[PDB]
Protein backbone atom coordinates (compact mmCIF):
# COMPACT_ATOMS: atom_id res chain seq x y z
CA UNK A 1 0.00 0.00 0.00
CA UNK A 2 1.04 3.66 -0.93
CA UNK A 3 1.94 6.45 1.59
CA UNK A 4 -0.26 9.27 0.05
CA UNK A 5 -3.14 7.92 -2.15
CA UNK A 6 -2.39 10.38 -4.97
CA UNK A 7 0.61 12.32 -6.23
CA UNK A 8 1.35 15.41 -8.26
CA UNK A 9 4.06 16.71 -10.61
CA UNK A 10 4.56 19.62 -12.98
CA UNK A 11 6.62 19.45 -16.19
CA UNK A 12 7.69 22.38 -18.44
CA UNK A 13 6.48 21.62 -21.99
CA UNK A 14 10.01 22.10 -23.36
CA UNK A 15 11.50 19.31 -21.16
CA UNK A 16 13.50 17.01 -23.44
CA UNK A 17 12.58 13.35 -23.89
CA UNK A 18 14.58 11.22 -21.46
CA UNK A 19 14.40 13.65 -18.53
CA UNK A 20 13.36 12.28 -15.13
CA UNK A 21 10.17 14.18 -14.11
CA UNK A 22 9.10 12.57 -10.81
CA UNK A 23 11.17 10.99 -8.01
CA UNK A 24 8.60 10.99 -5.20
CA UNK A 25 8.49 7.23 -4.68
CA UNK A 26 12.19 7.45 -3.65
CA UNK A 27 12.99 8.07 0.05
CA UNK A 28 10.34 5.91 1.88
CA UNK A 29 7.60 7.93 0.07
CA UNK A 30 6.01 5.15 -2.14
CA UNK A 31 8.82 -3.49 -4.81
CA UNK A 32 8.36 -3.38 -8.65
CA UNK A 33 6.74 -0.15 -10.11
CA UNK A 34 5.11 -0.32 -13.59
CA UNK A 35 2.76 2.03 -15.53
CA UNK A 36 -0.77 0.80 -16.46
CA UNK A 37 -2.85 1.71 -19.44
CA UNK A 38 -5.39 4.21 -18.08
CA UNK A 39 -8.73 3.78 -20.01
CA UNK A 40 -9.84 7.29 -18.94
CA UNK A 41 -6.52 8.87 -20.23
CA UNK A 42 -5.23 6.53 -23.01
CA UNK A 43 -2.12 8.48 -24.06
CA UNK A 44 -0.58 8.74 -20.51
CA UNK A 45 1.22 5.36 -20.59
CA UNK A 46 2.78 6.32 -24.02
CA UNK A 47 3.96 9.70 -22.70
CA UNK A 48 5.59 8.49 -19.43
CA UNK A 49 7.72 5.46 -18.52
CA UNK A 50 9.48 3.80 -15.60
CA UNK A 51 12.76 2.43 -17.05
CA UNK A 52 14.14 1.16 -13.71
CA UNK A 53 11.23 -0.85 -12.27
CA UNK A 54 12.76 -1.05 -8.73
CA UNK A 55 13.16 2.78 -8.10
CA UNK A 56 9.81 3.90 -9.58
CA UNK A 57 11.23 7.09 -11.11
CA UNK A 58 9.26 8.48 -14.04
CA UNK A 59 10.94 9.63 -17.23
CA UNK A 60 9.33 11.59 -20.06
CA UNK A 61 8.96 9.36 -23.15
CA UNK A 62 7.18 11.57 -25.74
CA UNK A 63 7.49 15.24 -26.38
CA UNK A 64 4.84 17.39 -24.70
CA UNK A 65 2.68 20.17 -26.15
CA UNK A 66 0.75 22.61 -23.92
CA UNK A 67 -1.38 23.52 -26.94
CA UNK A 68 -2.64 19.87 -27.33
CA UNK A 69 -2.81 18.59 -23.75
CA UNK A 70 -2.10 20.09 -20.29
CA UNK A 71 -2.99 17.26 -17.88
CA UNK A 72 -2.10 13.58 -17.66
CA UNK A 73 -3.43 10.93 -15.30
CA UNK A 74 -0.70 8.32 -14.93
CA UNK A 75 -1.71 5.07 -13.21
CA UNK A 76 1.25 3.44 -11.40
CA UNK A 77 0.99 -0.13 -10.00
CA UNK A 78 3.27 -1.68 -7.31
CA UNK A 79 4.23 -5.40 -6.64
CA UNK A 80 -0.59 -5.30 -5.70
CA UNK A 81 -1.76 -1.62 -5.29
CA UNK A 82 -2.35 1.27 -7.75
CA UNK A 83 -2.12 5.07 -7.45
CA UNK A 84 -2.76 8.01 -9.75
CA UNK A 85 -0.03 10.56 -10.54
CA UNK A 86 -1.57 13.74 -11.91
CA UNK A 87 0.91 15.55 -14.19
CA UNK A 88 0.30 19.19 -15.19
CA UNK A 89 2.18 20.60 -18.17
CA UNK A 90 3.54 24.16 -17.67
CA UNK A 91 3.38 26.47 -20.72
CA UNK A 92 6.86 27.08 -22.21
CA UNK A 93 8.17 29.70 -24.65
CA UNK A 94 7.99 27.64 -27.87
CA UNK A 95 5.84 30.12 -29.84
CA UNK A 96 6.32 33.72 -30.91
CA UNK A 97 3.77 36.47 -31.45
CA UNK A 98 0.64 36.68 -33.55
CA UNK A 99 -0.85 39.85 -35.04
CA UNK A 100 -4.50 40.69 -34.38
CA UNK A 101 -7.00 40.16 -35.76
CA UNK A 102 -6.22 36.45 -36.14
CA UNK A 103 -9.01 34.71 -38.05
CA UNK A 104 -8.10 31.03 -38.27
CA UNK A 105 -7.84 29.49 -41.75
CA UNK A 106 -10.37 26.59 -41.91
CA UNK A 107 -8.75 23.34 -40.61
CA UNK A 108 -5.48 24.90 -39.50
CA UNK A 109 -4.13 26.65 -36.46
CA UNK A 110 -2.76 29.40 -38.76
CA UNK A 111 -4.00 32.99 -38.89
CA UNK A 112 -5.34 34.14 -42.21
CA UNK A 113 -2.82 36.65 -43.64
CA UNK A 114 -3.36 40.19 -42.61
CA UNK A 115 -2.80 43.46 -44.39
CA UNK A 116 -3.12 46.54 -42.18
CA UNK A 117 -4.21 49.75 -44.05
CA UNK A 118 -3.38 53.46 -43.87
CA UNK A 119 -3.96 56.46 -46.15
CA UNK A 120 -1.90 59.69 -46.18
CA UNK A 121 -2.84 62.92 -47.93
CA UNK A 122 -0.09 64.29 -50.15
CA UNK A 123 1.75 67.51 -49.33
CA UNK A 124 0.75 67.64 -45.69
CA UNK A 125 3.31 67.83 -42.93
CA UNK A 126 4.19 65.25 -40.25
CA UNK A 127 3.09 67.97 -37.87
CA UNK A 128 -0.53 67.85 -39.22
CA UNK A 129 -0.91 64.07 -39.70
CA UNK A 130 0.99 62.18 -37.02
CA UNK A 131 0.39 59.66 -35.65
CA UNK A 132 -0.84 57.97 -38.85
CA UNK A 133 -3.96 55.93 -38.21
CA UNK A 134 -3.75 52.24 -39.10
CA UNK A 135 -6.93 50.09 -39.56
CA UNK A 136 -7.30 47.76 -37.73
CA UNK A 137 -4.66 48.94 -35.20
CA UNK A 138 -1.30 47.19 -35.29
CA UNK A 139 -1.16 44.92 -32.31
CA UNK A 140 0.55 41.62 -31.55
CA UNK A 141 0.52 39.24 -28.57
CA UNK A 142 2.41 36.11 -27.48
CA UNK A 143 0.83 32.88 -28.77
CA UNK A 144 1.95 31.47 -25.42
CA UNK A 145 -1.04 32.54 -23.34
CA UNK A 146 -0.07 31.14 -19.91
CA UNK A 147 3.67 31.59 -19.29
CA UNK A 148 4.41 31.51 -15.52
CA UNK A 149 5.66 33.40 -13.63
CA UNK A 150 4.64 36.69 -15.37
CA UNK A 151 8.24 38.09 -15.01
CA UNK A 152 9.29 35.42 -17.60
CA UNK A 153 7.04 36.91 -20.32
CA UNK A 154 8.86 38.56 -23.20
CA UNK A 155 8.01 41.97 -24.64
CA UNK A 156 7.32 42.49 -28.30
CA UNK A 157 9.30 44.54 -30.79
CA UNK A 158 7.58 45.92 -33.91
CA UNK A 159 9.49 46.99 -37.01
CA UNK A 160 9.32 47.55 -40.74
CA UNK A 161 11.24 44.61 -42.19
CA UNK A 162 11.16 45.41 -45.90
CA UNK A 163 9.15 47.50 -48.30
CA UNK A 164 8.49 48.88 -51.75
CA UNK A 165 9.34 51.41 -53.06
CA UNK A 166 12.78 51.05 -51.45
CA UNK A 167 12.98 54.69 -50.13
CA UNK A 168 10.25 54.11 -47.49
CA UNK A 169 12.65 54.67 -44.55
CA UNK A 170 12.88 58.29 -45.65
CA UNK A 171 9.12 58.73 -45.07
CA UNK A 172 8.11 56.28 -42.28
CA UNK A 173 9.24 55.38 -38.77
CA UNK A 174 7.61 52.65 -36.66
CA UNK A 175 7.91 52.81 -32.85
CA UNK A 176 9.46 49.51 -31.67
CA UNK A 177 7.15 49.11 -28.65
CA UNK A 178 3.83 50.75 -29.64
CA UNK A 179 3.82 50.19 -33.43
CA UNK A 180 2.91 53.86 -33.84
CA UNK A 181 3.57 54.95 -37.43
CA UNK A 182 5.10 58.40 -38.13
CA UNK A 183 5.36 60.34 -41.34
CA UNK A 184 8.84 61.96 -41.42
CA UNK A 185 8.42 64.20 -44.48
CA UNK A 186 5.58 65.34 -46.75
CA UNK A 187 4.84 62.97 -49.62
CA UNK A 188 4.41 64.14 -53.21
CA UNK A 189 2.09 61.93 -55.25
CA UNK A 190 4.06 62.71 -58.42
CA UNK A 191 6.92 60.61 -56.92
CA UNK A 192 5.08 58.12 -54.58
CA UNK A 193 1.52 56.76 -55.06
CA UNK A 194 1.61 53.83 -52.58
CA UNK A 195 3.83 51.96 -50.13
CA UNK A 196 3.67 48.18 -49.54
CA UNK A 197 5.51 47.21 -46.36
CA UNK A 198 6.10 44.01 -44.40
CA UNK A 199 5.83 44.50 -40.63
CA UNK A 200 7.53 42.21 -38.10
CA UNK A 201 6.58 41.40 -34.54
CA UNK A 202 9.15 39.47 -32.53
CA UNK A 203 10.01 38.58 -28.96
CA UNK A 204 12.69 40.66 -27.16
CA UNK A 205 14.16 37.71 -25.12
CA UNK A 206 16.72 36.31 -27.62
CA UNK A 207 14.08 33.91 -29.14
CA UNK A 208 12.46 36.22 -31.70
CA UNK A 209 10.14 33.64 -33.41
CA UNK A 210 8.81 36.42 -35.59
CA UNK A 211 5.37 36.96 -37.12
CA UNK A 212 4.84 39.08 -40.25
CA UNK A 213 1.98 41.16 -41.62
CA UNK A 214 1.43 43.51 -44.52
CA UNK A 215 0.99 47.27 -44.27
CA UNK A 216 -0.42 48.99 -47.38
CA UNK A 217 -0.27 52.82 -47.38
CA UNK A 218 -2.25 54.79 -50.04
CA UNK A 219 -1.21 58.32 -50.95
CA UNK A 220 -4.30 60.51 -51.65
CA UNK A 221 -4.94 64.11 -53.00
CA UNK B 1 42.55 17.27 -5.88
CA UNK B 2 40.14 16.15 -8.79
CA UNK B 3 39.85 12.52 -10.04
CA UNK B 4 39.91 13.41 -13.81
CA UNK B 5 41.77 16.42 -15.43
CA UNK B 6 38.56 17.60 -17.15
CA UNK B 7 34.90 16.67 -17.53
CA UNK B 8 32.25 16.75 -20.23
CA UNK B 9 28.46 17.17 -20.49
CA UNK B 10 25.88 17.71 -23.23
CA UNK B 11 22.66 19.70 -22.74
CA UNK B 12 19.69 19.95 -25.16
CA UNK B 13 19.06 23.64 -25.95
CA UNK B 14 15.39 23.28 -24.91
CA UNK B 15 16.31 22.20 -21.32
CA UNK B 16 14.36 24.43 -18.92
CA UNK B 17 16.11 26.71 -16.44
CA UNK B 18 16.47 24.93 -13.11
CA UNK B 19 17.27 21.50 -14.56
CA UNK B 20 20.30 19.66 -13.14
CA UNK B 21 22.66 19.02 -16.11
CA UNK B 22 25.76 17.38 -14.58
CA UNK B 23 26.08 15.10 -11.53
CA UNK B 24 29.56 13.69 -12.11
CA UNK B 25 31.14 15.06 -8.94
CA UNK B 26 28.53 13.24 -6.80
CA UNK B 27 29.59 9.55 -6.33
CA UNK B 28 33.21 10.15 -5.03
CA UNK B 29 34.03 11.15 -8.67
CA UNK B 30 35.10 14.79 -7.83
CA UNK B 31 37.49 15.79 -4.98
CA UNK B 32 39.34 14.13 -1.99
CA UNK B 33 33.04 18.60 4.02
CA UNK B 34 33.99 19.70 0.47
CA UNK B 35 32.60 22.94 -1.10
CA UNK B 36 32.08 23.32 -4.95
CA UNK B 37 31.68 26.83 -6.47
CA UNK B 38 31.78 28.20 -10.06
CA UNK B 39 34.52 30.72 -11.03
CA UNK B 40 34.36 33.49 -13.55
CA UNK B 41 36.26 32.18 -16.59
CA UNK B 42 38.13 35.10 -18.32
CA UNK B 43 38.32 33.07 -21.58
CA UNK B 44 34.52 32.30 -21.53
CA UNK B 45 32.85 35.16 -19.56
CA UNK B 46 29.22 34.06 -19.98
CA UNK B 47 29.73 30.48 -18.58
CA UNK B 48 29.35 31.46 -14.90
CA UNK B 49 26.08 33.34 -15.84
CA UNK B 50 24.71 30.27 -17.68
CA UNK B 51 25.49 27.57 -15.02
CA UNK B 52 25.27 27.44 -11.20
CA UNK B 53 25.90 25.15 -8.22
CA UNK B 54 23.01 25.90 -5.81
CA UNK B 55 23.97 23.22 -3.23
CA UNK B 56 27.68 23.86 -2.65
CA UNK B 57 28.23 20.49 -0.86
CA UNK B 58 26.95 18.14 -3.71
CA UNK B 59 28.58 19.96 -6.65
CA UNK B 60 25.67 19.37 -9.03
CA UNK B 61 25.35 21.85 -11.87
CA UNK B 62 22.02 23.41 -12.72
CA UNK B 63 21.20 25.44 -15.82
CA UNK B 64 20.68 29.11 -14.89
CA UNK B 65 19.95 30.82 -18.26
CA UNK B 66 18.11 29.63 -21.28
CA UNK B 67 20.38 28.26 -24.01
CA UNK B 68 20.42 29.09 -27.72
CA UNK B 69 22.28 26.83 -30.16
CA UNK B 70 22.19 29.64 -32.72
CA UNK B 71 24.19 32.02 -30.41
CA UNK B 72 26.56 29.66 -28.62
CA UNK B 73 27.23 25.89 -28.64
CA UNK B 74 30.13 25.40 -26.18
CA UNK B 75 30.78 26.53 -22.62
CA UNK B 76 33.93 26.21 -20.56
CA UNK B 77 32.82 26.11 -16.94
CA UNK B 78 35.54 26.51 -14.32
CA UNK B 79 34.63 24.71 -11.07
CA UNK B 80 36.71 25.26 -7.89
CA UNK B 81 36.81 22.97 -4.79
CA UNK B 82 37.70 24.09 -1.14
CA UNK B 83 41.92 24.53 -3.21
CA UNK B 84 41.84 23.25 -6.90
CA UNK B 85 40.05 23.98 -10.19
CA UNK B 86 38.83 21.91 -13.15
CA UNK B 87 37.18 22.67 -16.48
CA UNK B 88 33.77 21.26 -17.42
CA UNK B 89 33.24 21.50 -21.17
CA UNK B 90 29.52 21.74 -21.96
CA UNK B 91 28.25 21.19 -25.55
CA UNK B 92 24.77 22.44 -26.40
CA UNK B 93 22.79 19.98 -28.57
CA UNK B 94 20.56 21.56 -31.25
CA UNK B 95 16.87 21.28 -30.30
CA UNK B 96 13.67 21.66 -32.31
CA UNK B 97 12.80 25.30 -31.48
CA UNK B 98 12.62 26.52 -35.09
CA UNK B 99 10.45 25.57 -38.04
CA UNK B 100 11.24 25.55 -41.75
CA UNK B 101 12.40 28.29 -44.10
CA UNK B 102 11.68 28.54 -47.83
CA UNK B 103 14.63 28.66 -50.22
CA UNK B 104 16.35 30.67 -51.40
CA UNK B 105 16.80 32.45 -48.07
CA UNK B 106 18.63 35.73 -48.65
CA UNK B 107 18.99 37.47 -45.29
CA UNK B 108 17.47 40.94 -44.91
CA UNK B 109 20.38 43.29 -44.02
CA UNK B 110 20.89 43.45 -40.20
CA UNK B 111 18.38 40.75 -39.32
CA UNK B 112 18.30 36.99 -39.05
CA UNK B 113 15.14 36.97 -41.25
CA UNK B 114 14.84 35.62 -44.81
CA UNK B 115 13.69 38.18 -47.33
CA UNK B 116 10.09 37.20 -48.22
CA UNK B 117 9.63 35.16 -51.31
CA UNK B 118 7.13 35.27 -54.08
CA UNK B 119 7.50 32.16 -56.22
CA UNK B 120 6.36 32.61 -59.90
CA UNK B 121 4.64 30.41 -62.47
CA UNK B 122 3.00 31.07 -65.83
CA UNK B 123 0.45 28.75 -67.48
CA UNK B 124 -0.73 28.92 -71.10
CA UNK B 125 -4.49 29.04 -71.46
CA UNK B 126 -6.47 26.18 -72.97
CA UNK B 127 -3.77 23.55 -72.55
CA UNK B 128 -4.37 20.31 -70.69
CA UNK B 129 -2.82 19.11 -67.40
CA UNK B 130 -1.49 16.29 -69.55
CA UNK B 131 0.69 18.73 -71.58
CA UNK B 132 1.83 21.09 -68.79
CA UNK B 133 2.34 19.13 -65.58
CA UNK B 134 4.28 19.44 -63.42
CA UNK B 135 4.04 23.24 -63.50
CA UNK B 136 7.39 24.99 -63.49
CA UNK B 137 7.89 27.31 -60.53
CA UNK B 138 10.80 29.85 -60.40
CA UNK B 139 12.79 29.45 -58.25
CA UNK B 140 11.58 25.92 -57.28
CA UNK B 141 9.42 25.60 -54.20
CA UNK B 142 11.48 24.05 -51.48
CA UNK B 143 11.91 24.40 -47.69
CA UNK B 144 14.37 23.15 -45.04
CA UNK B 145 14.50 23.10 -41.21
CA UNK B 146 16.10 26.23 -39.71
CA UNK B 147 17.52 23.81 -37.16
CA UNK B 148 20.63 22.80 -39.08
CA UNK B 149 22.16 20.20 -36.72
CA UNK B 150 19.41 18.08 -35.11
CA UNK B 151 20.87 14.73 -33.87
CA UNK B 152 20.25 11.90 -34.39
CA UNK B 153 18.91 12.21 -38.00
CA UNK B 154 15.84 9.98 -37.15
CA UNK B 155 14.65 12.87 -34.87
CA UNK B 156 14.36 15.28 -37.83
CA UNK B 157 10.79 16.14 -38.78
CA UNK B 158 9.49 15.94 -42.34
CA UNK B 159 8.10 18.98 -44.05
CA UNK B 160 4.53 19.37 -45.28
CA UNK B 161 3.72 21.84 -48.05
CA UNK B 162 0.26 23.21 -48.72
CA UNK B 163 -1.68 26.04 -50.29
CA UNK B 164 -3.06 27.91 -47.31
CA UNK B 165 -5.21 30.59 -48.89
CA UNK B 166 -5.65 32.15 -52.29
CA UNK B 167 -7.43 34.55 -54.59
CA UNK B 168 -9.58 34.13 -56.59
CA UNK B 169 -11.32 31.69 -54.22
CA UNK B 170 -11.85 28.88 -56.83
CA UNK B 171 -8.11 28.04 -57.03
CA UNK B 172 -8.58 24.53 -55.55
CA UNK B 173 -10.46 23.61 -58.70
CA UNK B 174 -7.33 24.29 -60.80
CA UNK B 175 -4.28 23.62 -58.58
CA UNK B 176 -3.06 20.80 -56.35
CA UNK B 177 0.15 20.92 -54.28
CA UNK B 178 1.84 17.65 -53.29
CA UNK B 179 2.24 17.71 -49.46
CA UNK B 180 5.77 16.20 -49.51
CA UNK B 181 7.38 17.40 -52.76
CA UNK B 182 5.64 20.78 -53.26
CA UNK B 183 5.03 19.74 -56.87
CA UNK B 184 2.28 21.94 -58.34
CA UNK B 185 -0.32 20.34 -60.70
CA UNK B 186 -2.85 21.89 -63.02
CA UNK B 187 -6.11 19.93 -62.64
CA UNK B 188 -8.11 21.46 -65.51
CA UNK B 189 -7.46 23.72 -68.51
CA UNK B 190 -7.67 27.43 -67.75
CA UNK B 191 -9.62 29.86 -69.95
CA UNK B 192 -8.26 33.40 -69.77
CA UNK B 193 -11.72 34.88 -70.30
CA UNK B 194 -12.62 33.58 -66.78
CA UNK B 195 -9.18 33.53 -64.97
CA UNK B 196 -6.28 35.89 -65.60
CA UNK B 197 -4.09 35.37 -62.47
CA UNK B 198 -3.92 33.52 -59.14
CA UNK B 199 -2.25 34.84 -55.94
CA UNK B 200 -1.67 32.08 -53.42
CA UNK B 201 -0.04 31.81 -49.98
CA UNK B 202 2.02 28.63 -49.54
CA UNK B 203 2.84 27.07 -46.16
CA UNK B 204 5.73 24.84 -45.10
CA UNK B 205 5.45 23.22 -41.67
CA UNK B 206 6.90 20.40 -39.60
CA UNK B 207 5.00 17.05 -39.42
CA UNK B 208 5.94 16.33 -35.74
CA UNK B 209 3.11 18.15 -33.91
CA UNK B 210 5.20 21.39 -33.70
CA UNK B 211 4.37 22.96 -37.08
CA UNK B 212 6.19 26.34 -36.63
CA UNK B 213 5.19 27.22 -40.19
CA UNK B 214 6.89 29.41 -42.81
CA UNK B 215 4.88 31.19 -45.53
CA UNK B 216 5.60 32.35 -49.08
CA UNK B 217 3.71 33.83 -51.97
CA UNK B 218 2.98 32.01 -55.25
CA UNK B 219 1.83 34.21 -58.16
CA UNK B 220 0.49 32.37 -61.24
CA UNK B 221 -0.01 34.27 -64.55
CA UNK B 222 -2.30 32.91 -67.24
CA UNK B 223 -0.92 33.62 -70.77
CA UNK B 224 -2.27 33.39 -74.42
CA1 LIG C 1 3.94 27.19 -25.25
CA1 LIG D 1 6.47 33.02 -26.39
CA1 LIG E 1 17.55 24.82 -32.61
CA1 LIG F 1 13.02 22.28 -36.31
Amino acid sequence: TFKHESYYATVNELTPVGTTIFTGFSGDNGIEYVIQYNPDDPTSNDTFEIPLMLTGNIVLRKRLNYEDKTRYFVIIQANTTTTTLTVDVLDGDDLGPMFLPCVLVPNTRDCRPLTYQAAIPELRTPEELNPIIVTPPIQAIDQDRNIQPPSDRPGILYSILVGTPEDYPRFFHMHPRTAELSLLEPVNRDFHQKFDLVIKAEQDNGHPLPAFAGLHIEILD
